[PDB]
């Protein structure tokens, strides 16, 4: 409908997978070569469905702060056959708050789902589902289940990926630069 739609909707079109796992379907956003993201509630194990393709897992890593507190980001690489397109040049460098985020999904249940946010506050510690968790960025809408993995975009930013809420507001897990150096 506008230019944060536009950006939001050309990640959805190249970067994104439809990933399962026993514990569902996730929007799985591509980053560059074979490697995606996903939440780490997801409990990827050896092997994987890519758009309903059986895929071997060649590695899969949840990542932990410095403090050793859970990030819910699993950083996931792939036996497929193709390459992403590289979007690391768009990954913030730093923690940050932002105005006027999208939360996009594609999925099975929620296919070219499209979310206008509004403001994202740099939330920082959340309990999610019992876990101490850091960088979380938090957004006032009423996200619900089949969200979980939804990219949330600025123009011309990938900031974070949906991992839970409350009813009310919804979280997600900050992606940075520093996560995908090679
Ligand atoms: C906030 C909000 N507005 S409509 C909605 N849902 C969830 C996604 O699509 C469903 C058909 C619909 C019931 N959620």
């Amino acid at each position: 409908m506008g230019p944060g739609f536009d950006f939001a909707q050309a990640i959805m079109k190249k970067n994104t997978v439809i990933a399962r796992t026993e514990k569902g379907e996730f929007t799985m956003l591509g980053v560059y070569d074979r490697v995606a993201v996903i939440p780490t509630h997801a409990s990827v194990g050896e092997i994987i469905y890519i758009n309903d393709v059986e895929t071997r897992v060649l590695d899969a890593c949840a990542l932990r702060d410095l403090t050793d507190t859970n990030l819910e980001i699993t950083i996931v690489k792939l036996d497929r056959n193709q390459k992403f397109r590289d979007i690391r040049h768009f990954l913030p460098r730093c923690e940050d708050d932002y105005n006027d985020a999208v939360l996009s999904v594609h999925t099975s249940k929620f296919p070219n789902m499209y979310i206008p946010v509004g403001q994202v506050t740099n939330y920082g510690f959340l309990n999610l589902g019992g876990t101490p968790t850091h960088r979380i960025l938090m957004y006032n809408f009423p996200t619900r289940a089949g969200q979980c993995g939804g990219v949330v975009t600025t123009t011309g930013k990938v900031i974070g990926i949906h991992v839970g809420g409350n009813g009310a507001q919804g979280f997600a897990a900050m992606l940075l630069h520093s996560y995908f150096t090679d």
